[PDB]
């Protein structure tokens, strides 16, 4: 723990709190360069873990008692609300005070508007007057502006302690397990369960204080509301009482949607994980065909299902823009046909009032009635997870291990116990040999020494120390040193002492960092021997008393575990209590007491004399930012230009309606106090205004706005999910056809994660961000443009704000990259800290550690708590420099609009008014778009990165070869060599074979000597140097499915696809079934199909789990027979095949293909001698070329001693055959 640099909240007043002005050294310091994980702040030192996580378990463990003492349910909500109600109503005082004044604020607004209606002469007084009121309604403006973001940060940060104390006690719970309740459990749920169960306490705290705060305007506006012109005031509110459950009966339909359309969308992902992992074999099959219609068929109702969905949610976001104008529409037209009079002065009052009460239950209260739930559905789980149960509390100076009538189980369901009259007794000194079956109890009994078993009859006493090591190598997350530590001080002695003893010097020379290395979960780097190896280093270097071995010498070979042994267990263990398990009897010399088990009864104990003498036999009980051009691409990639050009002009003739819309209630109201007023002064005139001409233009314009909305938000959707449907044809036609070198460089998982992640962000999270940002720009811009043609003098001092506000972006979106990207590198060091200790927790408490095991896990709580606050105390800097150039613009066009008076008539006044009261609130929603459209958009690279790939050639050139190819198969090899990679290390140097008609030729060679290449290059896998001639025609002339379709193959590993068995032997239905059967009996497959119900559709697994690797190379034989291809190839088919299938293979391939020219490539010599003749390929270069029995006469040949290191008996045998094949061929007289 090092004292880095605090936080300076606490050396700061309350303005640089309010404003934020203690990020400048931090801005500063991100500007000039990268921020890293030295660079952040510490936490507030009041609570950093314990503060927070005893306070709360004092509590719920207090709250036992209450659930006791009455015995009638237990409550964890009850703990949780007396825990924080003590300080939750002083901030409740906040949001009285400032979400009151957005109710005044109108009423004086209106105030202001009637005054310009009596300034006939000079009225300085009346002026006087209204300056306290044209101040008023600047002063309030500051508040609702500048003590918001304060509020928000302090009601935000009241999740995150919450989240960090429940983080907290749901960890130190798990050292007092119920192992019996954990193995009826799955740990896959335990670390599972925490990162989904604190996400949501950060967010139902910020809006759950609105739900008492929420009906309480809806009275007050309300209230004021008809206290004004008259009950023409219901038809407005009788809209917004049925438009809250009218969006409720969309939801439930889209709930059917979005999760029916998932079997085909999860159907398509795992198909493609069969064909991308073994393309290498697919490729040379001629099947790419067969197998394109599969997912060509299942991407035919994705997007037919995604725009029945794409339509109801682009309807919603076109009836919240619209609702502004029809509430304003109703209310007026049951109004003026009643019959009164229309003044400026009850307009825009209730118009600007139309919107506070409006965007409080339409978008600010659904969310504390559906994120309630959630945040209480974990509570009822944790609370019953975290009460499952608990163990029961257990603890002459001689140091003995004493076992007298031990008798336990497993389970009490368990009839039989798995121990039975357990009685041994050991001394310091002695060597207790643990030998027995396999299930005999020996791990049982370790367990039950160490007290992890619960005692039903017996007694037993340890007295000191017990190192014990488990069957499975336990390891964490550490060093080699840090590891065989374990928490002890490191002597250099000591610690040479037990590499030596325990022979690690090689495993430390071999690696590069010795034991300084780190080493990840479960220890992948090192070998199960090696990790074996430092868990019996680690046990013997803690000098404990009793030692208990499960089987640390089985992990590794004979001579390395007899060095191990008699290195360790003889000379330093001599002197402590050992209780090793060995299943070798070769150890058992050397014990000093041999303890047998066998169905949990003790059979005998003694020494190995006793056991002798005895007559028994050991073996018989043993056996059983981005660029322009990405945007144009996407822009591009829908449809051409013009249906781009009428979508702006329908935003143009959609935005030009909303604002000419209110032209009219101005038109209106300039009109009725004009001259028709003078009735009584000024005139005497009977008319009135018409009431058939306005009213029909009012109406003939508001239906100009719902018609130009839905045909608005339907076009942007339909270009975006067209897009996508032919972006990805022009990705998957061109990713089947590559090189095979390609696909050897990248690995399946991330050849894997091109398909599945950015696949479907461009079709549901794409358009509904990038239609909110299009129709909230254009939102913004029509405010500023009411304020300039009206008054022209206020385009002036308007260009250093706008000069400002473009610096001051371009030096926050520099930063918070940084800040952002550190937070999620120290998001997750929890979840491989316990999936990796709850697995093999049975030694993490044999050792007395619980007290290092807290501090531990505290250490990576604070590292991820320290990243946090820098992430929510940037947001909350940008929020407040921005809201600093909205609250003077209001300012600049209230005081330059009163000095004009004589200019206009409360017309524009209340015009320019109406519109720039509202800027402050929707200036903010927009950049926070723009951000998150930025941030989304670096995502799609890899989607066309991947659509310019290269290709080798199509399946077919040009001129077909006559109905007449091919014969019978003389293949003439003239110069040949075979290169993997343009320009790497050859493999074949100057290949010349000549293969003959109908003869059996054999490859032979050591591994990697060039055997797979050969084929390789024969199925035209890759381009080859030379001239490769095949029935006198060239192969480069021909295209590669005419070359594979006429050739045979049996690979190595038999990889059989899933479906039916028809499409297996014949996937384009070009034999008829009989013939099937026919090759299925013959290859003697009827009689093991025809048990199944569903012989010839039978659902087969993946790679062929449910037929074993003989009925496999049946499969493949069956399916080369059923080709009737002049040229068969055979490589390594027979290796681990029993030799029943083997010969009977052999057999089958001697019979069929008898007039067909083979190629048998195996590593077992007995299945090569057979042929005609055989290659020895050495270093890609082949030495000799005749038959197997000349060649044997030559001693000095490389295949006469491969043959004789088989053995004596073996190589007389495959000579004796050699001798008699070729006496037979050669001589038949
Ligand atoms: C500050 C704020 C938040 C906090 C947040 O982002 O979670 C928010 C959350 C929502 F679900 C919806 C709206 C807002 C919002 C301000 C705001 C709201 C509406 C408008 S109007 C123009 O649609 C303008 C601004």
């Amino acid at each position: 723990y090092q004292e880095v640099k605090p936080n300076p909240l606490q050396d700061a007043n309350l303005c640089s709190r309010v404003f934020f002005w203690w990020l400048n050294p931090l801005f500063k310091i991100g500007h000039k360069r990268r921020l890293e994980e030295d660079d952040m702040y510490s936490v507030l030192p009041e609570d950093r873990s314990q503060h927070l996580g005893e306070e709360l378990q004092g509590f719920w463990d207090k709250e036992v008692l209450r659930a006791e003492n009455d015995a009638q349910k237990p409550s964890l909500t009850r703990a949780i609300i007396k825990c924080y109600w003590k300080s939750y109503l002083v901030l409740g005082i906040f949001t009285l005070i400032e979400e009151s004044a957005k109710v005044i604020q109108p009423i004086f607004l209106g105030k202001i508007i009637n005054y310009f209606e009596n300034y006939d002469p000079m009225d300085s007084v009346a002026l006087n007057t209204a300056y306290a009121y044209a101040t008023v309604l600047t002063f309030c403006t500051l508040i609702l502006a500048i003590l918001h973001h304060l509020y928000f940060y302090h009601v935000q940060c009241a999740g995150m302690r919450l989240r960090v104390a429940m983080c907290h006690m749901i960890y130190r719970k798990a050292l007092r397990l119920s192992n019996m309740a954990m193995g009826k459990t799955t740990t896959g749920q335990i670390v599972n369960l925490l990162s989904n169960d604190v996400n949501k306490f950060d967010q139902v705290t910020v809006f759950l204080h609105f739900l008492w705060a929420g009906p309480l305007q809806a009275i007050a506006v309300t209230a004021l509301l008809w206290m004004e012109i008259g009950i023409s005031c219901l038809a407005g509110m009788a809209v917004l009482i049925i438009l809250l459950p009218l969006q409720s009966c969309f939801g439930k339909l889209f709930s059917s949607l979005r999760s029916k359309t998932a079997t085909f969308t999860d159907a398509r992902i795992r198909t493609m994980n069969e064909v991308i992992t073994g393309i290498r074999i697919i490729k040379m099959y001629a099947w790419e065909k067969s197998f394109s219609n599969l997912i060509t068929n299942l991407r035919k109702k994705e997007i037919s299902k995604i725009l029945r969905s794409s339509c109801l949610r682009g309807m919603n976001l076109a009836s919240f823009f619209s609702a502004s104008k029809i509430i304003v529409f109703v209310t007026f037209t049951t109004y003026v046909l009643l019959g009164s009079v229309i003044t400026a002065s009850r307009v825009f009052v209730a118009v600007t009032l139309y919107g506070a009460v409006r965007l409080t239950v339409t978008l600010f209260f659904p969310s504390a009635i559906e994120r309630v739930s959630e945040a209480i559905v974990s509570i009822r789980r944790i609370q019953t997870f975290l009460l499952l149960d608990e163990i029961s509390q257990r603890n002459d100076g001689k140091k003995m291990v004493h076992v007298q009538d031990f008798t336990a189980f497993w389970d009490k369901a368990s009839e039989t116990p798995t121990l039975q009259g357990l009685s041994f007794t050991v001394r310091p000194g002695e060597l207790l040999a643990v030998v027995g079956p396999v299930g005999a109890g020996k791990s049982s009994l370790l367990s039950a020494v160490l007290g992890e078993l619960a005692p039903s009859h017996g007694l037993v006493s340890v007295h000191g120390r017990i190192a014990y090591v488990s069957q499975q190598p336990w390891v964490f997350s550490g060093t080699l040193r840090s590891n065989i530590l374990f928490g002890k001080k490191y002597e250099k002695e000591r610690y040479e002492k037990v590499i030596k003893a325990c022979a690690l010097k090689k495993d430390l020379q071999l690696l590069e960092d010795g034991d300084l290395t780190v080493i990840g979960d479960r220890g992948t780097t090192l070998s199960g021997g090696q990790k074996a190896r430092v868990n019996l280093a680690r046990a013997v270097y803690q000098d404990a008393d009793i030692y208990l071995l499960d089987d640390p010498l089985s992990a590794v070979d004979a001579e390395v575990s007899r060095h191990l042994f008699e290195l360790c267990i003889c000379q330093i263990l001599h002197e402590k209590i050992t209780i090793l398990v060995t299943h070798q009897l070769q150890y058992l010399k050397a014990a000093s007491q041999i303890l047998i088990l066998k169905d949990g009864k003790m059979v005998q104990k003694g020494t190995y004399t006793e056991f002798l003498k005895s007559g028994i036999d050991f073996g018989s009980l043993l056996k059983k930012k981005v660029g322009f051009q990405a945007y144009k691409n996407y822009f591009r990639a829908g449809a051409h230009w013009i249906v781009f050009i009428f979508l702006i002009l329908l935003n143009t003739a959609a935005q030009v309606a909303y604002v000419l819309q209110d032209w009219w209630l101005s038109y209106w109201a300039n009109k009725q106090s004009m001259l028709n007023v003078t009735v009584n002064g000024g005139g005497n005139v009977t008319e009135k205004l018409d009431l058939n001409w306005y009213l029909g233009i009012y109406s003939g314009l508001t239906v100009a706005t719902v018609l130009f909305g839905i045909a608005r938000s339907l076009l942007v959707f339909y270009v975006l999910v067209n897009s996508s449907q032919t972006l990805h044809n022009k990705m998957f036609e061109s990713i089947l056809k590559a090189p095979v070198l390609f696909f050897d460089r990248n690995p399946i998982g991330r050849i894997l994660n091109r398909f599945s992640k950015d696949i479907g962000h461009l079709d549901d999270l794409l358009p509904l961000t990038f239609l909110d940002f299009i129709q909230t720009l254009l939102q913004v811009v029509g405010v500023v443009s009411v304020a300039v043609a009206v008054i022209p003098w206020i385009a002036i001092p308007l260009v250093p704000l706008g000069i400002i506000f473009i610096f001051l972006r371009r030096y926050f979106l520099e930063t918070s990259r940084d800040v952002k990207r550190l937070e999620s590198t120290t998001r997750s060091p929890v979840f491989s800290h316990l999936s990796s200790s709850l697995q093999g927790l049975w030694t993490i408490r044999a050792y007395k550690a619980e007290e290092r095991c807290q501090e531990l896990f505290d250490a990576h709580q604070d590292l991820h708590s320290e990243a946090w606050f820098l992430f929510l105390t940037t947001s909350r800097w940008f929020a407040v420099r921005l809201d600093a150039i909205c609250a003077m613009f209001v300012i600049i066009v209230a005081f330059g609009s009163l000095i004009l008076a004589k200019t206009l008539d409360a017309g524009q006044v209340g015009l320019a008014l109406s519109y720039a009261l509202t800027l402050m609130g929707m200036f903010q929603w927009c950049v926070r778009q723009s951000a998150e459209v930025e941030n989304m958009m670096i995502s799609v690279e890899r989607v066309i990165e991947y659509t310019d790939l290269e290709k080798e050639a199509p399946w077919e050139y040009q001129k077909r070869p006559p109905p007449a190819w091919p014969h019978e198969g003389v293949i003439i090899f003239d110069n040949v060599n075979f290169m993997y990679s343009p320009g790497g290390p050859l493999v074949l140097k100057h290949l010349t074979a000549l293969i003959k008609s109908q003869e059996k030729v054999g490859i032979v060679g050591r591994t990697g000597a060039g055997k797979s290449s050969l084929i390789s290059a024969l199925f035209r896998l890759s381009e080859p140097e030379g001239k490769i001639w095949i029935d006198k025609i060239l192969t480069t002339e021909i295209g590669l499915h005419d070359l594979r379709k006429k050739m045979s193959i049996i690979p190595q590993e038999p990889v059989l696809f899933t479906g039916t068995m028809r499409k297996n032997l014949d996937p384009f239905n070009e034999h008829t079934d009989e013939e099937l059967w026919n090759a299925l009996q013959e290859v003697q497959l009827k009689e093991t199909i025809e048990d199944l119900p569903g012989k010839m559709d039978t659902e087969l697994a993946e790679s062929g789990s449910n037929f074993s690797v003989g009925q496999r190379q049946l499969v493949c034989l069956a399916r080369a027979i059923l080709r009737k291809n002049q040229i068969l190839i055979i490589d390594e088919a027979t290796a681990n095949v029993d030799p029943r299938t083997d010969e009977l293979i052999q057999k089958k391939i001697r019979e069929k293909f008898a007039h067909c020219t083979v190629l048998t490539i195996a590593h077992r010599l007995n299945t090569i001698i057979d042929s005609d003749k055989i290659m020895v390929l050495d270093s890609g270069r082949l030495k000799e070329y005749d038959e197997p029995y000349v060649l044997l006469q030559n001693k000095e040949s490389l295949f006469y001693k491969m043959v004789q290191q088989l053995g004596k008996a073996e190589a007389a045998a495959l000579t004796e055959t050699a001798k008699q094949v070729y006496f037979k061929r050669n001589y038949p007289h």
